């Protein structure tokens, strides 16, 4: 026994929830001895086997005072100001809201603002109400990449700029972009002391290699040269661009809701980690390149997994759209409640319809997938909306739109040529444009319809959820937490910090060979957190 | 208040990040972490308490400590002693002979636990299979791989009594929905009791699952209704019978998750806390004197995941992806080169010939071979016309030149011909249902891909039907650059090795990350720069 301690028998407990109670308290070590026969006991005071003294045994097993800042990586925290290794992913279309933002920053927990899909004027509406509740921060705003539209991705990122927004989760990325380069080196200077400066931070959330290696190494030389050709940034730029990474941390995203590529954490986290390695070990950056994970993670189990495996952070999404905070509609957070593993499903996206690209979403109490499955279908199958079968066309007019796929067009027209003619001008004359234009309107408006709480349109509410919203609702069944109107977002982090800080101690005791009650091997949510 | 009362001699820290990581690497030793004030984190074996055998001297405190753990710290205990095996671990089941007589051979010879993959072979070429690796291993470990034929309940009867025969003490459990008569005799033919300890269960069951319904009913002992049935065959005895109702249908249960070849995709982190919540539930029920264990595979082809994996809760874990690539497997040097560079995004979901209908699939490699495209567009056409007079001309004739390489006419003729002398009612059934037509003329390809591959069929490449999942892109990540880069020089028990003791050395590492020390950079992962094997 390496232990070299005894334990008194009168500091030992061998009863379940004082032990349990002993291995909930981080701010004390526990000293575990075996007795031949009250089995496994737990205490909180040892003395070393000379310094005190029969009816002593010996420490079968020890594990130190171990709390939530032993998971993760401390310099996310340093780097971010935050409390935990962790952060609430953005949620297109303000449901991962200001009052979602507030409340976690508040907590000192990061939480990333769905830009996504949100007018200019309301970003900066959110801008100024995020700093003015947190001057001093947590907090980033979503960047997703518009490859249609360069124009009004530069826009964000100036708005960024011009509000010293100064962190943005990066999304939907398949490579560098001029306008991320732009917000990465537009924040790079240096002090008085050589030391550089990286005043602009970037999450780059990814799930295929190649991309994460773009935001891994430092922004190209010939990106940041175009960039000292106009107005954008300056000789102290570019000289310092690339020597630094393009991202301080890079988020790989698993299995998720929304946009997903269903990749197994357990295999996507590894490949991206592996890169890490190599391409840190090939450019030796003074502050080392970071990598998080999300994309199943909704129990304090799977989070522990995560970290285990050598994440900087973890990611949640799924599970703090069921929470009060979030900016989905009411009947929307009581659905997710119940919503279990296999209650989700893929779907057509919106914005790569016709690239047959999907998103995974919830399919029990809302006929929305089915729906815009079989919209993807009519689209593949026929050349024109006059192509589709009578019955079926007259069915999509009366259960979908509502309304006459002629009327539905009207109004795209109208909307389009007030706001944005080249989408149709480039559908005249073509009918597969024209048909995925019509379709996309409920693909746009269900998702609305369900942050928002459209009365009437519940069969139609597109909700993004994966499995680990479903884990989530299994691991706190006949807890307080099945109730969607106390579910807290800073709860929910709470709880999977902690809980996988207790998993991990308990886990460096089995490791050991000890044999806890099987009262002890998890966190249950028998306590309020927050 | 630092928890760590040592205090270590100068003599006895190393800095040097070659010696730490052999240090770090030595199990049978603890490891012993200060913070020199001008060398940074130095580390030692030995250390001693602040009075008994040290003075005022150059020496510093412990700031970290991690004992001496290895792999046998990893799963359980029991699963190694019930298997008779070095590692809480398995090479699942490879179908055609993929996980071969000698894949078998050379694990079962380390001390490590496969499954020989009698799927899809003939049993005279399994009695085969069963002579080799007994031979080779005449006191084990081995199993065998039992799949369920809903279809034919009379080849896995046959396979159960050539395993009886045999004395195949172990069997992999797979593709069931529930419990069938065969396994069940399987399970109670092994029954009996020494009479003067306790009862013996000699036939080993690993149930590999993925739905909950099929793992409770492995968990739970065997129906007494079940057992009654067959009693009046003289198959097993009423001492059996009795027997088989106070221990469970199977000794392991795998959860299997997102995998290679058959698979619903389901995700670890997921499935493995339900399906062991499962098993603490039916274990604080039955109290089996051995309790139950849950392993788990799908997704493991790395040592990061392997110890994530372990620290869920699993007994043991299973690899299947990275061990077809590997030269013991029975895979052809093209497959196993093809192997060798399938990245993390290079497989997709394909339609299974089995359940094709169902929209049921698989996952399956995309680069290097046309399969999964031309499958998912059989599927694509299935599901979107009645007949495959309905599929247009232009379609249909691309189709032929391309995919069958006849007409769907000729390849109906050669079908009616194969079922009539193999399966007649399948052609029955489709007299008045020309969809049922179309689907057996699809699983003509759907079929033929898989054993074009598995022999080798030349020029048919871009046909072949290669099951992987993206554990195997995974281990091709972490191994670059280094010898496992070389297909040629790809051993299953060196990767076996890799794992385990990559995960116990990841543990070890992440013990002394959370006690706040930070170590060089090199040290924090386990990289294959050494061969184990
Ligand atoms: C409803 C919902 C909306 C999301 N919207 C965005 C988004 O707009 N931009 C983005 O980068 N990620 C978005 N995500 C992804 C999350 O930020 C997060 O990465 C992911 O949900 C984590 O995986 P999980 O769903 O299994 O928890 C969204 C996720 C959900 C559930
Ligand atoms: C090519 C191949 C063939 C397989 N054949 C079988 C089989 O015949 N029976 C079975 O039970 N599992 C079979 N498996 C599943 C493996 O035994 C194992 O459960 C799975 O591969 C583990 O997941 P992984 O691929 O991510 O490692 C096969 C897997 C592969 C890759
Ligand atoms: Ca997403
Ligand atoms: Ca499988």
């Amino acid at each position: 026994s390496p232990w070299p301690w005894l334990v008194t028998d009168t500091n030992i407990s061998f009863d379940v929830t004082v032990m349990e109670q002993q291995l909930r308290d981080f701010s004390r070590g526990c000293y575990v001895v075996n007795h031949n026969e009250k089995g496994v006991g737990i205490a909180q005071t040892a003395e070393l086997v000379a310094d005190q003294a029969s009816n002593s045994l010996p420490v079968a097993a020890f594990t130190p005072a171990l709390g939530t800042e032993s998971l993760g990586d401390s310099n996310f925290r340093r780097v971010h100001g935050v409390k935990y290794a962790y952060y609430a992913g953005a949620m297109a279309n303000g449901i991962s809201s200001e009052e979602l933002v507030i409340a976690l920053g508040q907590a000192g927990i990061l939480c990333s603002f769905g830009a996504a899909g949100l007018i200019p004027s309301r970003v900066e509406k959110a801008i100024n109400r995020i700093q003015a509740a947190l001057p001093n921060g947590p907090y980033m705003f979503n960047l997703i990449h518009s490859p249609s539209e360069p124009a009004l991705e530069r826009g964000s990122v100036e708005l960024f700029l011009k509000h010293k927004v100064r962190t943005v989760e990066a999304s939907a990325f398949l490579g560098l972009t001029p306008q991320i380069v732009y917000y990465r080196a537009a924040g790079l200077s240096r002090d008085a002391q050589g030391n550089i400066v990286v005043a602009n931070k970037v999450i780059a959330k990814v799930s295929r290699t190649e991309v994460a290696e773009k935001f891994m190494m430092p922004a190209p030389a010939k990106m940041l040269q175009k960039l000292v050709d106009e107005g954008s940034i300056t000789p102290e730029q570019m000289e310092l661009a690339q020597l630094v990474p393009m991202a301080d941390d890079i988020t790989a995203e698993a299995d998720s809701g929304g946009h997903t590529d269903n990749r197994p954490l357990v295999t996507l986290l590894p490949t991206i980690l592996a890169l890490k390695e190599e391409i840190q070990t090939k450019y030796q950056y003074p502050t080392p390149i970071r990598v998080g994970c999300g994309g199943g993670v909704g129990t304090p189990d799977a989070a522990l997994a995560t970290f285990n495996m050598g994440a900087a952070y973890i990611v949640t999404g799924s599970v703090n759209q069921a929470c009060v905070e979030a900016g989905a509609s009411e009947h929307t957070r009581k659905l997710l409640s119940t919503t279990e593993m296999a209650d989700v499903t893929m779907a057509p996206a919106a914005d790569m319809f016709e690239m047959g690209v999907k998103l995974q979403v919830v399919k029990r109490g809302t006929l929305f997938p089915m729906r815009a499955n079989k919209l993807y279908e009519l689209y593949t199958r026929y050349d024109s909306i006059e192509a589709i079968p009578a019955d079926e066309r007259e069915k999509l007019e009366k259960q979908v739109f509502r309304s006459t796929l002629d009327d539905i067009w009207a109004g795209t027209v109208a909307h389009f040529n007030e706001r944005d003619p080249k989408q149709i001008e480039r559908a005249t004359d073509n009918p597969k444009r024209k048909m995925a234009l019509i379709f996309r309107w409920y693909l746009g408006l269900s998702s609305r319809w369900s942050n928002s709480g459209e009365t009437g349109r519940e069969m139609d509410y597109q909700i993004w959820a994966g499995p680990a919203l479903g884990a989530f609702n299994q691991w706190a069944k006949g807890s307080y937490l099945d109730n969607y109107q106390e579910r807290n977002a800073v709860d929910v982090a709470k709880h999977l910090m902690y809980g996988a800080a207790y998993l991990n101690r308990v886990n460096s005791l089995t490791s050991q060979g000890v044999k806890l009650p099987t009262q002890l091997l998890r966190w249950k949510p028998t306590q309020r957190m927050a």
